[PDB]
């Protein structure tokens, strides 16, 4: 067992830090003057253009598929550096990565070649989005006997027709509400959308993923695809994740990701399990920013006392708990991503590890930011420090990419409940 | 022992709710539109005028002093209802209350009568501020051997001269940056403001409090009193609590609140012990708003499943924890304000109770808001729900009115370490 | 609103402390040398004898019913003082009190006068036990479609015939395994115990309570009532709560507490809601003992340093935390018992307050003891301090009298789910 | 960065598992009959003999020094498996390992050759003990202006003379109160024990360590070395860490382990740093046994309901939390021991990492046992399940090997305060 970083892992960090410091620090001056979510998002376009130019979008795609991703650990390192400085743009990169993943994970080389092309070219500002979440919620999308996804699709001739609404998926409307360059739309197959999901059929068998592009949207009537709204968010105020309605929206059969059913569900689950693990690096980044700002402050400020405040046990106890939370978090993220990369391991073992990671890292980052604020004191409450921004941004993490209470805990629970569950298979191997 | 509310307590509640619902709900339409902290504060003025007109400033001053305060439990009830709806303006009322406290608590009838008069008139929009906080911090303001307060005062003939900077005291500059109608400025006495506090004298023996009005400022050179900035805050975005510089600022000796020393410090400490307990009510208001919003949501929303999410044990667990936090918090605040009004109890028993209250209620209010969000899920993160506002507002409480880590835990620790510490005196008698 | 204590409340406290300090402090010398649970229990009899003699058992019975209980706050004060010194015998007093509660709460004057008489007499060592808990568990006893209680009762002629097993009910076998002076035995009515509970009938409608005395047992075959074992507990090692098997045990119809059904369930629910509130006083006593020991230590010991350890912020932080938990706990207990006594409030309002109290005070008492131990340090771990006893005793409280996880949180959840739930009705009145 | 275990790492786990299951499981039948701490400890002698015969003592010594230790990760894995089954004897191995450490670490191959010899032999039952802890505490042993250690040494001719008392150090009196085969006695150098430590001297400059063997004790008057008592412990009831008084105790100057002062303190610090990282493996073992018993129960018991209790969200939530705590803990220990082995890192980096690990793993192991108990419910409180023993055992860990509050948190606090503190040095390398 080994924790040493390769020169390429160290270079990835250096590269990521430099990008964050020289480019991402300039974003605030641009987006701060904009007075709604979309305007703020549009104001980050030149930074994502720079991200593309720096090869960061290409680094979201595995090398066998023509990308530049060296490993998930490299990716983890990069995301922590980006998020420790500025989630603006950084969030758009990971959202794109997630949007690309169903394609990256499917086993069709020609679909891959076709749809990944703009993302590996190193040019423009191509956006991807995994359009799963809905206005009515999704924690119970797989519940047998429940309503299921409210976005449904039916086959009509050589075409699929999408009806319903998505809400939350980052990048989904593109820069201009004419659509992301690639959206993966998750639907429940239904021949009559006005009829409830058949309670005698397993919801996972009815799942389909349809690839929707700018061209797809252009080939539809204008009111077949509409942005109804854009949520004003507590934090991550420069991201876009609109309320989209599909009305009789036509998609060619060649844009179906795979045969509807368990294989389509498996592509979604795999992608959200990859993300579950990697989201820990975003949480670490945000919390580390908090911990470091508090650490620096505590080692150079006496707060009208005679000694630096890090010398008070109560202040140091906070910084200690923060440090422990960040250290355990990163270890768990690195464990999770290498587990996911281990071909000798069963899915359920990878999934369990990925759920734990999401749950821990995201809950604990919140505590870390709040403890840092408490240690710094009143000064952390004003926007000449970064804590107000960090507080709002860190609270996204336990809620997003499938919230801990409704989704991640439940997925983990289902695995632990399995008769052949091996708690330590990822550590000591399978018996 | 009894928990039943009297007719006037129930009516105090009815009256605070009605004012919050009919008046305070309209404030956001005005302030949200504004560009910066000061202008948001200014957009709040008509709502403070309505508060005055509803007798809510008069209710901050005891009846013997010509006010209408019925009791601290009434006060707790009012603050909870107010903050459960809208901290804007509500914050201004309680900051005024605090600014009034050292005058209320001194026993100089001529001073009370002179300086409390605008606040009991039921007219205008008079503001008070207790100016204690500084740019360099105040958690160590009484540390023997430390530099102490950096706002100092010196006697020159029949007046006092203030040299230094305050930061954070709410209302301190008034509506227009020409001053609160009354400010109590806490200074360290120093003959020479360049000489470091004498390491051999107890800092508490050097505390003075000087009363400063808009008239006091007007009678000084323009540059004697400078507003240098206005913090942009995470939450409570409509409050003013500027950065103020006093440079050779002249104050009549008759505006000195009491004799410098333990008595002046004792006034500040008592003022802040009373606020310590009452901020619990503010915390409960905010946390209660989160809990009730989450509860209604969980009882009416299935999140695309077959049952309301309250039926999921993990959701219910969060709401149970929120409910428990709120219920224990309110009990402790009422216990505290009740303990503070008990003439039979000695100061350290009251102070300890008050410290306990600020610490518990403010820490636990934050967990309550976050657990409420986690229960609601993704939808709590967007501004068409209250939670984004509540999250930012609730984090103020463990940090402000003397933060828990540096101030309140240290005050409490000092009491507990005394030889004659009686942990259960407030309950089981001395 | 008022927190001042009356002379009789202050006297109740003085009396309980005096008894604890002069009688109960002597119990350790006697049970410490016994070899098993039952012997330690039996070694306790003289102290229970003294408790009776001191009026403490009579004080478990309301004044209208011939007892001397002045109120539930009085009760709370007393229990805190007892458990702050020695849970031995104290636990026997409270278990009896629970045993007496379904009789206390029925509205049959002749039954009360009859069955409560030994307990109001001021003489003997009479024990009572509410026999609810079962080897298979009881968290799901009212689950529709479940197996229900495995102790069943059927009517045969003019008597009832109990079949099944109880586990845990304190005092149930009495001092000598010939039975408690009064045992309230909760059964599920079933005509054929070898057939499963009907999944179409609400389990609450089938609940019966049969009073079983030492005479009832004497009038049965010796093998119809068997003590099969006595659990060795981590703490409260002087209590007896045996494994009891009923095999065709005949009970007179005049021993039926009420018509089987929702009234019988209601009596059990009300008994356990009252205990749920009062058990908080037990938790507070135990954790107060931990806190006071730690506090006296911190104020008198420098641990090889220059100053008393209370001067260290981290130690003080623990004690502060202990203090807050104790203070909030006792307030909540007083709130809850006063709520239970308020004739103007709906039951669900009383139930909810009672559940909250049990959940909070019991969970928080565990943290309090543990934090006290951490503050004292290594010395807390040896049996020449109270802590090792306190640790084992405190861990009982979240688990017993309806565990928090399986029972109390589920009872509270059910009330919160109701359409007419008023969160603050106990504070601000109902609408 | 790699987490894969080698065949030798897998073999060490199998081996340790086989040992715990075939040998350690039998220990309880012997020690449970004994009536005091020392008797129980002596009853474990046959099992320590077996441990020597399995080469487990030899494996506490590095290969360069003639032992069989393969790595610190090997050692972590072994201690986890041992403590998961039975901390009796397992504690004695680990106490001996700590005892040997200052010798293992010193600059003297001749001292190493001489004193380690009986431990690498593979026969008998040799015990080591690092004797640092005292009746008055040690958290402030290095405080300038404080009384310092109360076990003191003066040089008298060509011998050293020990005056003072020790309390807590495991194995110190050996099997028979005639001494551990090897004991490293940590002393404060004081020409006159009657005089207070000089407030002008850095206490660290006055530290000496004297090796004391059974021979050393035999060459002294009966009352120069006396056992005043043996603490009765809450858990780990089969260890010995007695109260020891040295009255004019003579020790040859050749037995002086190194030059008194910063170098001697260095060896003690380094030894306790290593134990700090490795006690997490003990804590994990105990918590893991709690988690696994609770998991198996949750997956096979319905508690009188229609489904296994793991299906209840609240129960699963407890198991999830336990799992997360165990996973993050193990990762941290492996990171800590690997960091300790890294020759390229500054000492303070290794020290901070070891402190982190001790604090986190030990605090979180207690939470993990208590959660497992809450999930199982009332059943967990009786001694026919492991929990009562585990609860008592787990509470040792935050308190022992330098309690978290007094020692480990302050050692970490000192590191973080240093101008050149590098929080991420153990991960991302030093600047
Ligand atoms: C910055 C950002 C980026 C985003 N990017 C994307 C994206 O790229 N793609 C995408 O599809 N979405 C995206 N979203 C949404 C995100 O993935 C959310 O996690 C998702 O909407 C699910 O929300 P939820 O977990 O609260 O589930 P919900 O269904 O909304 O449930 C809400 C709450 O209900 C309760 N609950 C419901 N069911 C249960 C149950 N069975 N058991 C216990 N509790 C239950 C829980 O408390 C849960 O938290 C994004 C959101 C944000 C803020
Ligand atoms: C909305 C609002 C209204 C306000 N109104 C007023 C007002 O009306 N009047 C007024 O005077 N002020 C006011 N303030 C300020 C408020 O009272 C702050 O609590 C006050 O500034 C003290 O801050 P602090 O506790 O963080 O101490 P600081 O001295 O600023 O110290 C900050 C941190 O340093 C650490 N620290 C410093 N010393 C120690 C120590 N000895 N031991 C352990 N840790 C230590 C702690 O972690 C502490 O949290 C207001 C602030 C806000 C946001
Ligand atoms: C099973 C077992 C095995 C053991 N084996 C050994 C062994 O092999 N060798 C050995 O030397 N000892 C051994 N001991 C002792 C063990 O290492 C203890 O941790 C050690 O005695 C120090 O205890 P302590 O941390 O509680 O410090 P103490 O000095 O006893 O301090 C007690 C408490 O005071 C407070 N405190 C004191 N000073 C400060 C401070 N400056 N700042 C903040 N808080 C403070 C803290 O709350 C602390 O927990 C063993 C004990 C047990 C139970
Ligand atoms: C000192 C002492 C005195 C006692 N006195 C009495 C007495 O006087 N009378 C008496 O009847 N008993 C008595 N008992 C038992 C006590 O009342 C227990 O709390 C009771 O047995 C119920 O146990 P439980 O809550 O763990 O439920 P169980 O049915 O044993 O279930 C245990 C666990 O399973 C899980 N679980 C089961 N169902 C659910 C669910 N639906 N939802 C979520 N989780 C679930 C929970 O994690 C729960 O903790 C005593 C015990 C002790 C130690
Ligand atoms: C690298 C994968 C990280 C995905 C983060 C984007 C958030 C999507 N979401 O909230 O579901
Ligand atoms: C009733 C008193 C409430 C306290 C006023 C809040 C601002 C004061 N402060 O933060 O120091
Ligand atoms: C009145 C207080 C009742 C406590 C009885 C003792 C335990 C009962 N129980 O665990 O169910
Ligand atoms: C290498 C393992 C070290 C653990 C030694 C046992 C207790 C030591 N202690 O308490 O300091």
């Amino acid at each position: 067992v080994d924790f040493k970083l390769s020169p390429s892992q160290l270079e990835a960090r250096r590269h990521a830090q430099a990008f964050a410091n020289t480019v991402l620090t300039k974003a605030s001056a641009e987006y701060s003057t904009q007075k709604d979510q979309l305007s703020r998002f549009q104001a980050t376009r030149p930074f994502y253009r720079e991200a593309v130019r720096h090869g960061l979008i290409k680094a979201q795609v595995p090398i066998p598929l023509g990308g530049t991703m060296e490993s998930l650990v490299h990716e983890s390192i990069i995301l922590e550096e980006l998020f420790a400085v500025e989630p603006a743009t950084s969030i758009t990169i990971v959202a794109t990565a997630l949007g690309l993943m169903p394609v990256i994970l499917c086993d069709s080389p020609s679909l891959q070649e076709k749809f990944l092309k703009p993302f590996i070219s190193g040019e423009g500002e191509p956006l991807a989005s995994l359009m799963h979440s809905e206005p009515n919620g999704t924690a119970n999308w797989l519940q047998k006997g429940g309503p299921g996804l409210q976005t449904t699709a039916r086959k009509v001739g050589n075409e699929w027709v999408i009806s319903g609404e998505k809400l939350w998926p980052s990048n989904s409307g593109g820069w201009d509400y004419k659509g992301a360059d690639l959206a993966c739309v998750v639907c429940r197959v239904s021949d009559d959308p006005s009829k409830p999901q058949d309670p005698n059929v397993d919801p996972a068998t009815q799942i389909a993923v349809l690839l929707v592009t700018r061209e797809t949207i252009a080939n539809n009537k204008k009111d077949a695809y509409q942005i109804l709204g854009e949520p004003e968010l507590a934090g991550h105020i420069t991201t876009s994740g609109p309320h989209t309605r599909f009305t009789e929206f036509h998609v060619p059969h060649e844009n179906l990701l795979c045969t509807p059913g368990l294989k389509a569900q498996g592509l979604v689950e795999t992608a959200f399990a990859m993300s579950a693990a990697l989201v820990g690096a975003m949480a670490i980044g945000t919390a580390r920013a908090a911990f470091e700002e508090a650490l620096v402050f505590a080692k150079s400020d006496t707060r009208g006392g005679s000694k630096h405040i890090i010398e008070h046990q109560s202040v140091a106890d906070k910084l200690i708990d923060c440090k422990i939370r960040l250290e355990t978090s990163r270890l768990l993220v690195w464990k999770a991503v290498t587990t996911l990369e281990d071909e000798a391991l069963e899915w359920k073992v990878k999934l369990e590890m990925a759920m734990q990671t999401k749950i821990y890292t995201t809950d604990v980052a919140v505590e870390c930011v709040i403890d840092a604020m408490k240690a710094v004191g009143m000064k952390s409450y004003a926007k000449d420090m970064s804590f107000p921004r960090l507080l709002n941004e860190v609270m996204c993490y336990p809620l997003f990419n499938g919230g801990n209470i409704g989704l991640r805990r439940r997925q983990m629970q289902r695995v632990m409940a399995l008769e052949d569950y091996e708690p330590w298979a990822a550590t000591y191997g399978s018996s």
